[PDB]
């Protein structure tokens, strides 16, 4: 393997974020284990799993989980690693729990504790402090994985990375214009990783197929590696994809090399996304007949 990780999304339990609680079956649904068992077996060793924060602890995130929905994430999570790989706990939730900015550190914290208490034995589940925060106030996302960090440690959690997320949707591109003040998150395990975003469309939005140029995934992640090595840190790519035409392919692989030649800070990538009910997605890598899957996997072979 060329990266320390490289793997995929497994989406599904987030959908339908409308619906809350929502019904499993209905308004959202779990990765299934015999996908992942193939993207596995195509030499992928990491697996990031969306769930809402909501829908693990209702009502109040200081309360206690749901017993159906943490039992589905447990099962998720053993499937994965109980055959080495890594599963990212990703609660995906852009810095907003029922859809207020979550301005408790302390809150956040119990939650992060709570969360950590049933995964802390395992040292290949990888702790997401949230996915893509944004349009909130940038000391508040520091102080909230600083918290988060701590709620995780002070479970015993103590042999798992964490990986922290930015402001501006943590996009690579947009790292250093807003997030430099992230460096000061501290951690006694030193195992933060840096999850950067990046996708290859006009905006970043990453919802269409269309990249903008051969090069824009390598252009966009250029500054975010050098404040990555100045600042001593490590990251890693947590969502990026490019639809399945060969602008993309190129750009894709472009990116690509260019993090396999930074991996003093480049700890891998992970795309977006696998999961059971993408259907016909632009970037579905859900075997064994995702539009990814099968026409942008064969470009990843090296990197696997």
């Amino acid at each position: 393997k060329v990266f320390q990780w490289f793997g995929s999304n497994e989406s599904g339990a987030e959908f339908g974020s409308q619906n809350l609680p929502g019904v499993e079956g209905k308004d959202y649904i779990w990765p299934d284990p015999n996908t992942i068992d193939t993207l596995i077996s195509k030499g992928m060793n990491i697996f990031r799993v969306p769930f809402m924060m909501e829908r693990l602890v209702p009502n109040s995130m200081t309360g206690s989980p749901d017993p159906n929905y943490l039992a589905d994430l447990i099962a998720t999570v053993n499937a994965i690693t109980q055959k080495g790989a890594y599963a990212v706990v990703d609660p995906h939730n852009y810095g907003r729990y029922y859809n207020s900015i979550i301005s408790s550190p302390s809150d956040f914290q119990t939650f992060w504790k709570t969360v950590a208490s049933q995964f802390a034995s395992n040292p290949l589940v990888i702790f997401d402090t949230n996915n893509q925060y944004h349009d909130m106030d940038q000391t508040l996302v520091l102080n909230l994985n600083q918290a988060a960090i701590d709620g995780i440690r002070s479970a015993g959690a103590t042999s798992q990375y964490i990986f922290v997320e930015g402001n501006s949707w943590t996009g690579a591109w947009t790292w250093t214009n807003v997030n430099d003040n992230m460096k000061s998150l501290t951690d006694p395990s030193d195992k933060i990783i840096y999850e950067m975003h990046q996708f290859l469309d006009s905006d970043g939005s990453g919802t269409s197929a269309t990249c903008v140029s051969s090069t824009i995934g390598q252009e966009r992640i250029t500054s975010a590696t050098q404040w990555l090595r100045a600042n001593g840190k490590k990251g890693i790519i947590g969502e990026f994809a490019g639809g399945a035409n060969d602008v993309c392919e190129t750009a894709i692989t472009g990116m690509l090399d260019y993090m396999a030649q930074n991996t003093d800070v480049w700890t891998g990538a992970i795309w977006w996304a696998a999961g059971p009910w993408w259907g016909d997605y632009i970037f579905s890598m859900e075997p064994d007949n995702g539009i990814a899957y099968q026409q942008i996997l064969p470009i990843l072979t090296p990197y696997l």
